[PDB]
């Protein structure tokens, strides 16, 4: 449990990002947790993501005015979220 508060249980990896589900990226690897991803998943969805200067301990959905997602992995400084599913507000 580090990075973002996932106490809601909405995320399975703990990688919460503010992603656009309308904007997407042509590059899609995610080699942080998914060091070897190519032999497991090729359907990985890479949506364009952006995290407005975060405060520590703060909630992703309140920190930014975008969609809070749970990425299985994220590329770059968090610009490309791999398999980021929009986490519920519940």
């Amino acid at each position: 449990g580090s990075g973002w508060e996932s106490k809601t249980g909405s995320c399975n990896t703990g990688k919460l990002a503010c992603c656009d589900t309308n904007k997407k990226v042509q590059k899609s690897t995610g080699e942080e947790s998914g060091l070897l991803h190519t032999g497991d998943v090729l359907d990985q969805v890479a949506i364009q993501c952006t995290q407005i200067p975060l405060l520590i301990g703060i909630a992703i959905e309140d920190e930014c005015k975008n969609t809070p997602t749970c990425c299985e992995d994220v590329e770059d400084d968090g610009l490309v979220g791999i398999n980021c599913t929009p986490i519920p507000l519940i």
